[PDB]
């Protein structure tokens, strides 16, 4: 009898709705669990000037210069003397170990990107009883935004754990360009990073042999390139899309079904 | 007459129809070429204990201890001592050269990532005739996975295909921090690596004139943090998704001609 | 009475819809603001020989040859011999300073990716009055493109500005491991680039006293894996799909209104 295939005709589309359901809520559920990275890059005439954090302990800085795009050779290695760049001395508790202060030099990075401006920074280490004698430093976005701080200390201590720390160590010449990557949060704050490029080159040490002794840290930092990249993650996972879907689904299902109910009057009739 | 221009109306919906089908076919077709890459982070409080399988040859391992945060001043750097680690040396063909057979002395890893735990290696090359003198070293997931396994060797030729190997030299303290990246193959399986960053620093050789032959390498390992990160290829392309597009489409162009068809015949009767 | 409430639901229904299409509007400029990356591998069974342009400057080319998986040990390392590769020399004006003319040697890189085919170079520089004595080295897709082209000056130029440069100093043997990214600018041209691993070891001065003056440079250049990284911006805001999810949701709040209209009247009638 024709009513009881209209019936299960009725029946299968339900199901396949229920299951057109089924399937779409895993699929907002899906897309809930994993949002997608994009990544854009942001062009910078001008970069805002890095905080350079360094941790010499008991090396003493030498020299502290800007260059663009070369640095000019050495008059006197070893030796020191032309200090041009704006520093700022801080001591701070250590946020993790609550015992150790950690003693900090400042140091304003370049800012020209597109004119190759680079940061020049001559350290020397005399008659240090430690093998393996390298210096840390930390990179943050602004030194300005740490000169106008009320508390630098906490500043200092946030940024020991917001940022990664890096090192340095004598008797090469550290070439570090500077990146910034900025991540959205998805929550109106984005988390600013840094990534560094490093390539250690060997000083020819020409001193005599007495001088020996003292060894020297040279490191430069600059920017890569006057890109910062973006990442944000896009949530994919629209409910009004979704409910959009299913409208229209249950729409092409109810008509599909009295399209069926007339054909088959249809064939009843004729 | 307005039988021709209803029948040209329907003939532009229907060609508009075929077009909507065009697009949404190359639409799915694109998206199933590619599909899009997902980044998450997984927190750890501990990992699991890395694998670091060394080919040092000829190089006597003169000490690997376990620290944390830091590594203690060497009492007297080339001399053998102080070795408190877990360690296996194993025999097996190379995969690729079926000649060369590799000697390994597995490592078992750090695990306190938190408590910035670390394993230092000290080795020591004497009077090697090789100029270029580095140490090879792998990387793998689970050092307890390798003794619990009933072919050590093939676990072995195993990881020489599935992660990738570096090497630290002899003259430097090589500081690497690792990290793990779990890649889905979205077919039931994840293929786990390593990426390290490598620090380099210059031994300083306090050692006498004649001690000066044999060469020392220092090397670390530790995690860089607690991140797991995880990729996964999301596919983008939905064949429900599409269908219920594709029938609310069609619902909307069949509503319009009978719209159309509609205000045809109000037109002509008044 | 239930005209009143009937025009109240139409009202709410084309309140509903506009908000609606407000919302696709912002989900259409929001997805054509941030398109999503995907990341896809591609194997090689050879890669193309790519162009490695080195700028030693005083330092003379001691040695260049291909070598397969191993470098033999250099039978008198500072002495020249064994140049068996093809290279070619370039004189071009800096496209950035205008004044400064560059020379570069041109050297045909490796292509047995499988096979793990390498190649060595190796510089003397002799009596250098510059510390930090580093050789600059900039590398391109193809060399046997550099070989066919009108303008060889332009190439070189072009290349200035397209790929990023390196350095390798003296005294270590820097590896270098390559790897091809292309990214499609989603316009029919890609822009390749060239991502390189870099190891240094220490070189093991066996020369005597007097031979010491002069300073050595070893370089070695290979792919890293026969899998180029394909980098493409995909674009999620579809008009065809945002006018598809419109034109259903439409359909439905009409349908819905007019099944609220006959309940409305069956209501009333009984
Ligand atoms: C340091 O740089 C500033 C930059 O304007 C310059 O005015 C000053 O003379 C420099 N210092 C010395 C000692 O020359
Ligand atoms: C910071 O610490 C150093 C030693 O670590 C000390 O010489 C210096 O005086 C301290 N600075 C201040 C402002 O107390
Ligand atoms: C470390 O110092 C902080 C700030 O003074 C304070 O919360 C407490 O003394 C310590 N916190 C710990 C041990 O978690
Ligand atoms: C190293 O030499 C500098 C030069 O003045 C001096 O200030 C410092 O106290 C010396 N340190 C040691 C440990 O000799
Ligand atoms: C090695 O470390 C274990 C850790 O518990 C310790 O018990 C043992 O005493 C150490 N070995 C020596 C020789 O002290
Ligand atoms: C592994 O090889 C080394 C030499 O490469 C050899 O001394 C050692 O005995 C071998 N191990 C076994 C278990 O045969
Ligand atoms: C290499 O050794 C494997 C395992 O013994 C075996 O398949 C065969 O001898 C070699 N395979 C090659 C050459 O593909
Ligand atoms: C190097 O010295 C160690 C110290 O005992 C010794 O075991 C080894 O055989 C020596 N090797 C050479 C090549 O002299
Ligand atoms: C350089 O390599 C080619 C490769 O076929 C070889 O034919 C040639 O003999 C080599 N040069 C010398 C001097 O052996
Ligand atoms: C390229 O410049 C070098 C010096 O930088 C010079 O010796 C050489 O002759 C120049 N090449 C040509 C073709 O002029
Ligand atoms: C640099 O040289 C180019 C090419 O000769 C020419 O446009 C002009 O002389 C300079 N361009 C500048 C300074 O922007
Ligand atoms: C260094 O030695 C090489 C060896 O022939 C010679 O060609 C070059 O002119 C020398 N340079 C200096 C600055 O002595």
């Amino acid at each position: 009898v024709f009513s009881v295939l209209l019936i299960f005709i009725y029946l299968l589309l339900m199901a396949v709705a229920v299951f057109l359901v089924y399937r779409t809520i895993t699929d907002f559920r899906e897309k809930l669990k994993h949002p997608v990275m994009s990544v854009s890059y942001k062009e910078v005439d001008r970069y805002d000037a890095p905080g350079i954090a360094l941790y010499p302990g008991q090396a003493q800085l030498l020299s502290c210069k800007h260059h663009y795009e070369v640095i000019p050779p050495l008059t006197s290695p070893g030796q020191p003397g032309d200090m041009n760049c704006t520093t700022q001395r801080i001591n701070y508790t250590d946020p993790f170990s609550n015992q150790t202060v950690k003693s900090a030099l400042i140091v304003q990075g370049p800012r020209e990107v597109k004119k190759r401006e680079l940061v020049f920074l001559q350290f020397r280490l005399n008659k240090s009883s430690e093998d393996f004698s390298a210096i840390d430093y930390l990179l943050f976005s602004s030194f300005q935004e740490f000169l106008q701080s009320p508390n630098r200390v906490g500043f200092m201590q946030a940024c020991e754990s917001a940022y990664s720390s890096w090192k340095f160590s004598g008797g090469f010449r550290t070439w570090v360009k500077m990146s910034l990557v900025k991540t959205k949060e998805e929550d109106g704050r984005e988390a600013v990073e840094f990534r560094q490029e490093t390539s250690v080159v060997n000083y020819i040490d020409q001193r005599p042999a007495a001088k020996k002794s003292a060894q020297l840290f040279f490191v430069v930092f600059e920017w890569k390139d006057p890109f910062i990249q973006k990442v944000q993650d896009i949530v994919t996972a629209n409910p009004w899309n979704t409910i959009a879907l299913l409208c229209g689904a249950f729409l092409a299902l109810f008509k599909a079904a009295e399209f069926a109910k007339l054909s088959i009057k249809w064939m009843i009739k004729i």
